[PDB]
């Protein structure tokens, strides 16, 4: 059972603009059920990076790309998760790591963050519906603002309003 | 959860700079340490990676990886080295002959064949043949630095070899 160990995203397929791009489904009783084919790549002519679960009818679409992936959107849907692959989720950061999506949540010294959609501990104004783009999802540690110290997070120790997350550069010589 | 974590065998890691923090604990299964760094409960730092010592029965928790600046991996058969995935770079920069990461699929979905077999394909891309290339399990590699990045010899007899699909990290914002 391997669901866990995807992003999801609720509320949400993808649809490919470019026709090119291929897709695979199948009917299906449960979301673990496409995890697992998902995590093994067993009987899928293409890399697995993302799927989702329509609830409604009961299948998995497999696909070789996420929501990120050029030629691709997200649509809206009351019936769809979408669960991406961490192995295509770039986990390093690029610059100050403004565009970082990883799940990374918790701070340097260890606290795990607080939930973006929480006042607790922690009253802010950095609500998700403030920053649509930056991902300020779950208590993933973001940089929304593009500020000097990379991805932060408010942190879940009342004693401590925020704190940096301690996620490597991909390329620094 | 130790599944979420490249296992290196009969290996540890030593800090060269006596500032980085460790936690050690004596404990009863490697599985055990991997849940605490999963959880990352009580430890005054970001988890990265632990060994676990199976003849003192002790979990090494740490703020580092072997790809940390300033650790040396060493052998010792009593110690097994697990590295969470979050910190292992999985995008590719240049050709990705520095790529560790743990992706064993070929670009067209197909499980890749571990470096220590000859079954299906034969081939001379031996471990000991390439120290430091990371040639272990089914992983895919670039150990020459060829054009199309990390591939695999393939567990389909009728495709001897293909490259995998990890992207660059420039591929993406
Ligand atoms: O806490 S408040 O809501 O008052 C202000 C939010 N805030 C401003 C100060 N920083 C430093 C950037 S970083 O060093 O964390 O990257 C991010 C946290």
């Amino acid at each position: 059972n391997t669901i866990h160990e995807f992003k999801k995203s609720a509320k949400t397929t993808l649809i490919k603009i470019d026709p090119a791009l291929k897709i695979k489904t199948k009917k299906v009783n449960t979301a673990d059920q496409c995890a697992n084919r998902c995590t093994r790549n067993k009987g899928l002519p293409f890399t697995c990076k993302a799927f989702v679960f329509d609830k409604a009818r009961k299948q998995c679409l497999w696909f070789p790309f996420n929501s990120m992936s050029s030629g691709v959107k997200k649509e809206f849907g009351h019936e769809f998760d979408l669960y991406e692959n961490k192995d295509y989720i770039r986990n390093c950061i690029i610059g100050k790591g403004r565009s970082y999506k990883g799940t990374v949540s918790i701070t340097k010294s260890g606290i795990k963050c607080q939930p973006w959609s929480s006042m607790i501990p922690h009253e802010h104004s950095f609500l998700p519906s403030s920053y649509r783009g930056k991902d300020l999802q779950e208590n993933y540690c973001r940089n929304p603002r593009g500020e000097e110290g990379g991805p932060w997070c408010f942190t879940s120790n009342p004693e401590v309003r925020y704190e940096v997350c301690d996620i490597p550069q991909c390329s620094e010589v």
